[PDB]
């Protein structure tokens, strides 16, 4: 009820969900007899959703308030430790077989990336290519590992790893502080964009310049090169798998992709 | 650097100087129960990371910049990391109590967990909503926010005494109150309601202090604890006639006052 | 490169181009090649100077995007600003001999004397006077053309920079010595700091009073009389003067 | 009159002076007569230099006295700042104008460089090494020694240089009882309390609470990071003392003199 209610709002936002279809896809041809792996990865999403929204302070999340500016921080902090619990009692209700400690480390380095991205946009430190793809795949891509890993042992990984960098990377995408795909590889002038953002740590006229020379540098091609090839390379992966070749993928031909 | 990130407040935290109530607790269960060393050793640090992470979230939701030796963790590494260190901490305690502290009756310490949520939940609700205290409800309120974790170590132990451990963590959790119940005794009622808001300014403190002293209700709450540790001297006799051995180490514990 | 940074971001902004021209114009007649060391040296004094400029009037937007107070702060600009001029006093040296540098150093220490006054005018609340607001503009404006003048005239002209850096500043000022003109007595009042209405007023005081076209009369006399003095050295050395001959971009 | 108002201020204001009694007890092996213009020009520069690092710095009192910049203001500072140091430039010309003058100059273009990577990493949040912040120390404040010692020499660099580290530790320890202090560096390397102060510092930079402050205050004392400087600084007294002694080919009271006023 009071414990439950920040997580009752988030469920009545539009959920749009996308992970859903995934689980139905991989479902496709491994025969798996599902809604129960689908409910405790939801409560866990729903939950994620739920702190983010408290640490990077966002005045509305689909234009509508936000759970921690009609709920107080401090509710809404623990209902979100108290979802997780509950998701991982649930699944450990039908995961007697594969012990739950194979669970255990999948949410524990869920944590492990996020907590990177929090250290990063506090003491500044500037990542790297490699770097920032070590925490964008924990963050994001290992949601979509527990539910693969779930429905496998009930009954591919690399499959996961791809579409888990793409989705996050459309995160960053089409938003256009937090750093993005965009932002770190275009840092012939990168000692002005570096103070820059030092200068805005502690300004429209300064938010105009990041703004410009974005587009000078076209960085945002440079993030359509690199998602046509995730997706050529997982086009690929769909393609070795051709035990049953009727998967429509419509995953891949959303609209908005 | 991976580990370092995520960890930085919890060390923080372990750091600190404390008077390690519980393990005098569960070095004096342990002493009716004859459980091995190795055992007890496991479920007193399994114990130690869950009340690590309730105080760095209890420090975050009530605002409490003071704390001894050294400031609280949120004034020290920020909101946003510290509320994600204190869920990964809980997380990594559950599965450390079910890779060996326990084996296949790890659902109980789920719902004990669960449970102890609920009670912190309820607190924060009042405080925010500004509902005063019923003066009934409060000691199951109490119950579930600190006698859960007595419970918790107990209900370990018992796999490897049920009203002890509920009867003394009321009583502790009551003390901190008269050290720093007497706010809700009192409830001189109609205009003491009245005075609490309109700044929840001065003399309503002074009024307040006033009242304080012609009731007597700080005195009143001065007789509780007292009381308290006889109803657990109770536990301790029945238990140490009843065990074969009259372990005598709680008592030792119950000059606790 | 962190010291080079705040240079390199005011040198990427393509400049007004002005002083390229002069040099250019100059050396049709003087037959001498060291020129680019010319060019450039010049450039690195001026933009090195506008670094300065900018900060001290806080300007918050030169050209586009913002200035290197902005974006920098204001110790680095300050610290790339001083050590661009001890360069530009560095690469001089390797191709100016020696006497020859100290003469040029003189001009830049006059040129700082200039900026000092206009500083301390507006820092300390004094009025100018036309006479003084004359010689502030030659110490500024005409010293850094006197150098780009003597450099090519070693490897008469000094008469025609005082009266082309005259212009250039006051051409510049033009698009907003109006205000030295000046009825006086109240205008003199509410210029000590007295509150729109007192800036519409002054508005009102110059525009009634047509000081734009006192400003048009200084530009126009003043360039008539110039027009005379370049053909005047044109003659000594018997040159048609293709190229500086051209000084209807600035007017 | 008013270019040189700001400058004379901080001029007349009287303060112990180091680098003053290194030219003439250097002088003491030389024996070059001219000093009087080498000493004079040298204090022109660093004069220069202090009325810039005030204004860089924004600091409020100096020695009791306010601010340059704070009477002035921070318009008249940096130009007067500016011109001196040409005026120091023209000074040196008037001696040795054959050649060597170049030698001067990139002593004086060191100097900025020096100064430029202690800003950024004020302004940014590049927490330096112990390499680096050693190597920037020589190139920001053991040049101006060089420079003078230089022209002595026309008319032993080891010694300046390794003089510079010393002198400028000192003032960094002496500094502590948001800049970089040779405490910080060795401190951050260290496995204990490396993540709390590296996030404590980046939380001051909007402003460090006194709490905070006095946490900063606290972790200092107990590691012995404060003793670690006069780990470092008293091995480098030993070392200098060897240095000295092997250049002398006289007798020299002087130079010991100084060794002991400094510690």
């Amino acid at each position: 009820a009071v414990l439950e209610a920040p997580y009752d709002y988030i469920a009545s936002m539009p959920s749009k969900g996308v992970r859903d279809q995934f689980i139905d896809a991989l479902n496709d041809w491994l025969r798996v007899p599902v809604g129960k792996i689908k409910d405790a990865v939801r409560v866990l999403h729903n939950s994620s959703l739920l702190l983010d929204d408290f640490q990077d302070n966002s005045p509305l999340r689909r234009g509508k308030p936000s759970t921690h500016n009609i709920f107080g921080s401090a509710q809404t902090v623990n209902t979100a430790t108290y979802s997780i619990i509950k998701a991982i009692g649930q699944i450990m209700e039908f995961s007697a077989g594969e012990s739950v400690q194979e669970v255990m480390n999948s949410i524990m380095i869920l944590f492990q990336g996020q907590a990177m991205d929090l250290f990063w946009t506090y003491n500044g430190h500037v990542p790297s290519e490699e770097e920032y793809y070590r925490m964008i795949d924990q963050k994001t891509g290992q949601l979509f590992s527990i539910a693969t890993s779930l429905l496998l042992n009930a009954a591919l990984h690399r499959l996961t790893r791809l579409l888990g960098r793409c989705f996050q990377i459309r995160d960053d995408y089409q938003n256009l502080g937090k750093w993005s795909l965009a932002l770190i590889h275009m840092i012939r002038s990168h000692m002005a964009l570096l103070n820059v953002l030092s200068t805005g740590r502690k300004t429209l006229e300064q938010k105009q310049f990041v703004l410009d020379i974005i587009e000078e540098e076209k960085s945002l091609d440079y993030t359509r090169s690199v998602m046509m090839d995730l997706h050529v390379q997982l086009r690929a992966e769909i393609g070795r798998i051709e035990i049953l070749l009727d998967s429509p993928n419509p995953a891949m031909r959303l609209l908005l992709e």
